């Protein structure tokens, strides 16, 4: 057996943070990685045509301060998506340009029912707490409810609950009904509310890295050299000894003091255990689905949407539309223009049985239309990737938690079983789902053992982040009228 | 590599019938079981103070045609389950004896409503296709509502509300808030309906076998002999060569020109594919959940409870009840007299941190205050099975479809990828979640297969099952006032229309 103090499975940006920290510390870690790759939910491609291009998770901002830690220390830079021209939001076969990351409307009962929505997103988040959602005072009812429900009792107009119902299926790759509102509500939250996870400028999606998120595995890969193992499915974890054993799929085995599960949580289900899981983790693990999207890279000559002062943000409503949500992929020097574009939810499920070509020519008609652009038409070059397809990640970009499970199951997601500690995104309190939530996870993961090992004490396993210098934070801010215009029903009480 | 023509992954009663019937036509099958023992999600403890008692699956009953014919080749009997004496609804601390199937009600308004309920379920359940539900005209506007939204619009009672609840967490060991209103709509039509499934006298729960169910999947087992291999968890299957190749966890490779997998559709997720699944299923197998459920055996000197004309059914409403339904379990001779109790989904989880100790207090102390009988509170023995621990079932009795999943994914549930075909009662079209599914399940891929070899013509894959001899089906019968009463709504639009 090939032994060392912990095994790291699984080489996405959690397993590798963890695997980072450990070494830095002193101790032997080994990652077994099942894929011919490093990176998971992050890949970058390099070619001639796109230079580099993110399939995988990308977008990075303000208040996500230990990803852009981690990528600054590893030598990597970022840029800023671009965001200088108007935004369109695509609305019964009409471009409407704005500015701002909230659609505008016009109706006046439209905009009261569209401002309580998104306010009461936020005013049911500040119940929840970040690191215990179950904990909220209304668990059970909200975890009980989908939020095909709840967006059925909050609008009162079509126009919010189809922007609504695109704002669910855009966050979290899952239909309104799939996915429970107690645990839709605390996502939301955890990321800072709907104006930071909607927006580009000052919130998730501000800026990229420089030649692609996939560098910061690659380059923490790099640090570790031979202890990373790729094609090393693991197959079976054994407590029942004096040193934990971790056997892979290729035969190998490996002993270790402790191990950090770095996997999305119902990839556990690909290990045999011994002694078998507890009952809760048995299955929890059965319950914790990942969303489904296609993200589509669709290159042009130019970044021609610039000239008729647009930034290539596309926010398109309804069931025809392929796409309902694109950013300007341009890189910083203006070349290999391009916009991104995903396929979400039941969409990618629909559009996966066409092929690449008939999926590029659907996604240029749309684009002609909604850009109000023939140049749309001439693409230079296309890439996608299907994450439904992934058999070691099950979707992207995270797990959902379907009505009732979130309750029942959710304390279980972080709790050690035996020398099994647990790292991965989904058990982050701080943008869980994201890039940033997968080096909070693996960092905590790894001081866990550390605290276990007796090196650390306990009040040091949960860190604050210092604030990034390169990407401060600006507060998110309401006017008076937006904090205290009455909701529809409102509006009806006062007649 | 062991070489053969079929391996059969999982020992269960779907496998094992796929296995026999394969081995029947001349094949060379082997069946690699994860477990050191048979039958799955069925288990037939023996010990002195029991002599039998099963702890998975254990009832059978008319129109379950397959499970009995098996049962009677390999030479097992059945016997009814004790209904002789008054069956028990308790709600808000009281019993209501009472007979026939259904818990009655007296106030009008709440029998039209409970009379509504009942005869909605088998209304919406006559559209929706048994082999295909998500073709039902509506498949994905009720796909898209949990079973919690649909008794939410048409319960008009609380009495009806709380039955219906009952109704579901006791058929499909699961919350009305975790399950699809489709998927619960086909599950409970493609049994029969809602007599069928709810009935223990011409229904579902009407018998068990002599000596328990684990018998059927360990005398096929003695017919297979060695060709079971016990303690055998697949980890790995490769379809890049000409021959399949199926790995254990104990290091064996099996060479096979086709494999049957005969697991729960959520296990498959502990192999490793080459080349990796299709999407479809890729995604399906992360999205289909089993129930939750402890399986609870509480024995007494005698049948006391028969002194007083009851059953022994209990039919419990209550969050404080940690047990929701009870059956007589005594043996057919009259001796080892016995309650079986289930504790459901979220009573599953919540009451499993207690020890079997304080488990027994509580059942002992809830049947007292039901059958109003102190000599509950004498148990000589007690045994229980929490089905959630299992590593190798998932839970129990079977897999259930959250909101949205079916009309997604249902397709791919028994398509074969490339030699890989499937079996379990997850995929049968007839008392899927049952043991009979399971068997209908499990013959159907072997014939598959043997259509794929040219053995058979493909009108042979699907087969019909002649009826039991022995247990016979009566039919599923209406009242005209049960047709035709109004809903509640329907009498408010009776009322609103006569003043007019
Ligand atoms: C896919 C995706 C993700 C995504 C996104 C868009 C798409 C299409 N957009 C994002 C964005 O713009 N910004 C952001 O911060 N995130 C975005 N995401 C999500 C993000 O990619 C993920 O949150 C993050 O990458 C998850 O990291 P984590 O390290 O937690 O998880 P992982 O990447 O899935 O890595 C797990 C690794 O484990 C290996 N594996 C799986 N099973 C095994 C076994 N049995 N043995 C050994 N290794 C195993 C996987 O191969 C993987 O490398
Ligand atoms: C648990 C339960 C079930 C049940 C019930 C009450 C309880 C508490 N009440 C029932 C009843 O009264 N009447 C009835 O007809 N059914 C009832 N059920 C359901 C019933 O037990 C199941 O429907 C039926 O037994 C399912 O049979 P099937 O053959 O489809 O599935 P299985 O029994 O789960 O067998 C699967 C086998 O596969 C093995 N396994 C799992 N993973 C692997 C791997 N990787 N490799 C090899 N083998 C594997 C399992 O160990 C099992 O033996
Ligand atoms: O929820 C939104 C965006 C999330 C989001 C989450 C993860 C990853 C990415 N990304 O990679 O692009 C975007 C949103 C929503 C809206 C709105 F208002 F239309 F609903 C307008 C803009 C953005
Ligand atoms: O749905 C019911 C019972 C299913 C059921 C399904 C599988 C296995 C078993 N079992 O092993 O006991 C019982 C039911 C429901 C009612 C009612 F009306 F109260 F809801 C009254 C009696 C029975
Ligand atoms: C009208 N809708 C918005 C459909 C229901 C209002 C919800 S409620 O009436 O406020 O519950
Ligand atoms: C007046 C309101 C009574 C609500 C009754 N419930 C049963 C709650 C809803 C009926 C739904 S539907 O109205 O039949 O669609």
């Amino acid at each position: 057996s090939n032994k060392c103090d912990v095994v790291v499975v699984g080489g996405g940006i959690s397993g590798m943070a963890a695997a980072k920290l450990l070494h830095d510390s002193g101790l032997n870690v080994v990652v077994l990685e099942a894929r011919d790759r490093v990176g998971g939910r992050t890949y970058t491609l390099r070619n001639q045509k796109v230079k580099y291009v993110d399939l995988g998770g990308s977008y990075v901002g303000p208040t996500q301060n230990r990803i852009l830690r981690l990528a600054k220390e590893l030598g990597l830079e970022t840029y800023k998506v671009n965001e200088v021209e108007r935004l369109i939001h695509h609305v019964k076969g009409k471009s409407y340009p704005f500015r701002g990351p909230f659609p505008p409307v016009w109706n006046p009962i439209t905009y009261l029912d569209h401002n309580n929505f998104w306010r009461t997103m936020d005013d049911m988040g500040r119940e929840i707490p970040s690191d215990a959602p179950w904990k909220a005072p209304l668990a059970e009812e909200w975890d009980n409810m989908t939020m095909k429900e709840l967006l059925d009792k909050l609008c009162w107009t079509e126009s919010a609950k189809q922007l609504a119902t695109l704002f669910v299926n855009l966050c979290v790759t899952a239909e309104t009904h799939e996915v429970s509102a107690l645990w839709f509500l605390w996502y939301v939250k955890q990321c800072g509310g709907t104006t930071r996870i909607i927006s580009t400028t000052n919130g998730g999606q501000e800026r990229k890295f420089v030649g692609g998120s996939g560098q910061v595995s690659e380059r923490i890969m790099d640090l570790l050299g031979d202890r990373v193992k790729l094609e090393r499915p693991v197959i079976y974890i054994d407590q029942t000894r004096e040193n934990v054993l971790v056997e892979t799929l290729n035969h190998e085995m490996y002993e270790a003091k402790y191990v950090i599960s770095a996997i999305p949580p119902t990839l556990g289900m690909k290990i045999h255990f011994n002694p078998p899981l507890p009952m809760m983790r048995n299955q929890m693990i059965t319950r914790v689905p990942l969303g489904s999207v296609i993200k589509c890279i669709v290159y042009y000559k130019e970044p021609f949407w610039r000239k008729k002062d647009y930034c290539g943000t596309m926010i398109i409503d309804g069931e025809e539309a392929p796409v309902a949500y694109t950013l300007d992929d341009t890189k910083p020097e203006g070349n290999y223009a391009a916009i991104m574009g995903f396929i979400l939810a039941h969409k990618a499920r629909k559009l996966a049985r066409l092929t690449k070509e008939e999926r590029l020519k659907k996604l240029c008609e749309l684009y002609a239309k909604v850009l109000g652009s023939l140049e749309a038409l001439e693409p230079v070059h296309y890439e996608e990737k299907n994450w439904c397809e992934e058999q070691y990640s099950g979707g992207c970009y995270t797990t959902y938690f379907p009505p009732g499970i979130l309750t029942q199951y959710g304390r279980v997601l972080r709790q050690p079983v035996d020398r099994i500690y647990f790292a991965g995104t989904e058990t982050a309190t701080h943008w869980s789902g994201y890039m940033e939530g997968a080096v909070e996870a693996g960092e905590r993961a790894a001081r866990e053992i550390l605290h276990a090992m007796g090196k650390i004490p306990e009040d040091e396993i949960w860190q604050s982040e210092p604030e990034s210098v390169d990407v401060p934070a600006q507060p998110i801010t309401t006017t008076f009228l937006e904090r205290h215009l009455p909701s529809v029903p409102g509006l009806l009480r006062l007649i």
